[PDB]
């Protein structure tokens, strides 16, 4: 393992909103495959359904479009039509409270799902442990 194994509580029974306190944005996967953040709680592309593939390993999928969140070879988040190796994330508890998501494919490089204060997704290499951008709270839809 390249990472700890503290896991968050809660489950995958219902869909969630992934909220980032860094800039106050919800993770959003747009129909065209774009991924960013929005403060609009009424947005129809921020409802996500997570599922466990192995303990602590998840897919994060758009309930509206069916796309899977994925991180590419250059660290950019995108929406994928089909599940592939770039769509698996290591979901962990962080600061004894939040959820973080590390790219399984690039776990040895510590590339996280993260939103900057401007509401844009961060590129993998620009993320790292200790940032506020990588901290999410799963909220009810």
């Amino acid at each position: 393992h390249h990472h700890h194994f503290n896991l968050p509580p809660g489950n995958y029974k219902k869909p969630k909103l992934l909220y980032c306190s860094n800039g106050g944005h919800f993770l959003r996967i747009l129909p065209d495959g774009t991924v960013d953040g929005t403060r609009d709680r009424s947005d129809q592309h921020i409802q996500l359904q997570l599922s466990a593939e192995s303990v602590g390993e998840v897919y994060i999928k758009s309930t509206e479009t069916g796309q899977y969140l994925a991180m590419d070879t250059d660290g950019l988040l995108y929406g994928s039509q089909t599940p592939n190796e770039e769509c698996l994330f290591l979901e962990r508890l962080e600061e004894n409270h939040y959820n973080t998501y590390i790219s399984k494919k690039h776990a040895e490089k510590n590339w996280f799902v993260g939103l900057n204060k401007a509401g844009s997704c961060k590129r993998g290499p620009r993320t790292h442990y200790g940032q506020k951008a990588i901290l999410f709270l799963p909220l009810p839809v």
